[PDB]
């Protein structure tokens, strides 16, 4: 058995703020015996349109540093290791620019115990949707990646990644699994509307299809992405304003077969941390009784 | 502006007649209630003993489909109604197939239009060769030979049906390809087990619907199954003891929406057959599809 951490916390539009939280969770990993710790995407920060995530883009970089730091700080100091798996932003890159491709890139990042980045996972499937009673369209400030992300060799056993949108399309999953996972991660930011209808159900859904365990890391609550230094600077209206968001929770984590074996705790209101132990001979005994990779029709699709 | 679809849940004797007779009651009612469509399940022919049992049965499965569309022909000009059918059954291997020395049946999913023609046999693509938690070793490959073929997918009097059967729900790829041709309808007929109906059934069919932005159909097998078959354990030379032909399904047929929500569920108060309704919306598959435009979104640079 091996212990995983799942976080679920509400990041705000101060990226300090998150960092302290996020450090928090990943210090309360630690002392609770977690060998990796899932945390949501956008950890770093939510905003409240285009412009503002380019400006919070901006200070991305310098929240990552600060948390390699704090990664080793916090190993060393409790004399025990972690990896991090923590959804980001990251500006786009002088060559992007001269491309005329302006747009943040939404990233998920595994760092190891030495505070190393091992992955750098950039979303595939953008959020452009008219949300079921607003209207979303992450691809007006985020460039969609270029890669499948390799498998992680994790303290856990083969991880496959992969962020929020990107769980809608069975086909990543199942390459996933192809490649080797053992246990697939959906740091997420989840609307109500659609977190309520089908959040639990891809979970589980994604779980049996690919019969590994699944993390799900989710933003929760209301958040707050007021920025006056920000809205000042950009010499809004407050009329036109958007710092309100709320997002769906429900952390949990999945076994193979689909059940539910740690699960975010409704009354807790703040950050919160969920634990599980993962069972490699469960894995194996349902991939050996149910051998479906054994059994695709590959001469046809 | 909706159109009305009807799905059979039922339990397959060895009998191929007794169960003709149910299958006739049950797209007898399907005309009365005014469904355009009727959805029977996987193996609505007969269910077997054993492998070796299967392929007997089958050899009767021609003359069980005959009487099927003839009594289909009957029903509409009786009804003064058009119903088309779509059914699961077995067929026995070709003359081709037996030179292959595959002598195998065909697990197929019958599409028959209101005139007794079949539209469409699928021959279903992924065998279920599974080892039950807590229950038995499964192997329907000893049984029924793999198809090889994409089903087409079948412009039905509800819209663009995909079909697919049972064990084939498990691979989402299927699902997904149906889609991309242009499904609007999923069915999956089954006969599903006890252990894993319990476990991933209406898991997998929501599943699907939200995968898929389809409208799911889900006809299942239902109950305690009577295998016996007098005059084949006669000509078999079956003992009492080799006698115990024990096999149960799941059933809880249902119909679920492209959002992921059951519209229809069998009702668990019965063991026999029965039928359940759902009007089909199309502005609401359309809405969703238009909301949330997976198919516009897809990564065909990176998967395939
Ligand atoms: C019994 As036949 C040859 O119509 O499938
Ligand atoms: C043919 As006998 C009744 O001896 O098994």
């Amino acid at each position: 058995l091996k212990r995983v951490a799942v976080a679920q916390l509400c990041s705000s539009a101060d990226l300090t703020k998150n960092l302290k939280v996020v450090k928090e969770l990943i210090s309360e990993a630690i002392q609770k015996k977690a060998d990796v710790v899932f945390l949501p995407e956008a950890s770093d920060y939510l905003s409240q349109n285009p412009l503002h995530s380019r400006y919070l883009a901006q200070k991305s970089p310098k929240f990552i540093r600060q948390l390699q730091s704090s990664i080793t700080d916090l190993v060393r100091d409790n004399s025990r290791n972690i990896d991090v798996s923590i959804g980001v932003h990251l500006p786009p890159s002088e060559q992007d620019l001269l491309e005329g491709n302006d747009r943040v890139r939404n990233v998920l990042l595994y760092i190891d115990h030495e505070g190393k980045i091992l992955q750098e996972y950039q979303k595939l499937h953008l959020f452009d949707v008219d949300v079921p009673n607003p209207i979303l369209k992450e691809s007006k400030s985020v460039q969609p990646g270029k890669a499948i992300p390799d498998i992680i060799e994790s303290p856990l056993g083969k991880l496959g990644s992969a962020i929020c949108y990107d769980i809608r399309f069975p086909e990543f999953s199942l390459k996933l699994r192809s490649m080797g996972a053992e246990i697939l991660c959906f740091p997420s930011a989840f609307t109500i509307k659609t977190g309520e209808a089908h959040w639990e159900l891809l979970g589980r859904a994604r779980a049996v299809d690919t019969q590994c365990y699944v993390l799900m890391p989710g933003q929760v609550g209301m958040h707050d992405l007021s920025d006056p230094e920000w809205e000042k600077q950009s010499h809004m209206s407050a009329l036109e304003k958007s710092s309100r968001r709320e997002s769906w929770g429900h952390s949990m984590v999945i076994d193979p077969w689909g059940k539910i074996i740690a699960h975010a705790d409704p009354s807790t209101v703040g950050p919160q941390l969920i634990l599980a132990d993962l069972d490699r001979e469960l894995l194996q005994e349902i991939r050996n009784k149910m051998p479906l990779w054994n059994q695709r029709r590959d001469d046809l699709f």
